[PDB]
């Protein structure tokens, strides 16, 4: 069992812009575990829309390349959970943000969140943040996460981080 807590009063409107991804966690070190894992993604933007849905934009390390991908997120009664169908996920959660720097958000499958769950820190600017990182650090306190990463603004600016 892994238990979310997502913020209560997100106003998903407030989140629209350029994103990186600054550190990224996961429940099974294989998620994330080399270039080519399956949950490692560099999120470029987040584009709500009117109704309240969410358009994320990634970059992936797919056929020798690091690719472009679009997850459309449909909106829920809890304003911070999302249903998608991408990367064998159906949940985004997003934990936390400030809307003007940084935005903590998980990808899992709902069916067995022990193998599926993907958390990040992204910031709006392509710099390295304290607060972001402790602020993540405090969200995944109670999550069991077995792989963590954190990047520098060398590798925030990089295709697919390097
Ligand atoms: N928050
Ligand atoms: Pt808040």
């Amino acid at each position: 069992l892994i238990v979310t807590q997502t913020m209560k009063g997100l106003d998903i409107q407030k989140v629209a812009g350029t994103w990186y991804s600054l550190a990224m966690a996961a429940s099974d070190i294989s998620l994330l575990d080399a270039q080519s894992a399956p949950l490692r993604v560099y999120v470029e933007e987040l584009k709500p829309t009117p109704e309240g849905d969410l358009e994320i934009l990634l970059q992936k390390w797919e056929n020798g390349e690091c690719a472009q991908k679009k997850i459309i997120a449909e909106k829920t009664k809890i304003p911070a959970v999302f249903k998608i169908d991408a990367l064998n996920e159906n949940k985004v959660l997003v934990l936390d943000t400030d809307y003007k720097k940084y935005l903590l958000f998980c990808m899992e499958n709902s069916a067995e969140p022990e193998q599926s769950l993907v958390c990040q820190c992204l910031v709006r600017t392509p710099e390295v943040d304290d607060e972001a990182l402790e602020k993540f650090d405090k969200a995944l306190k109670a999550l069991p996460m077995h792989i963590r990463l954190s990047f520098n603004p060398t590798q925030l600016e990089e295709q697919c981080h390097i």
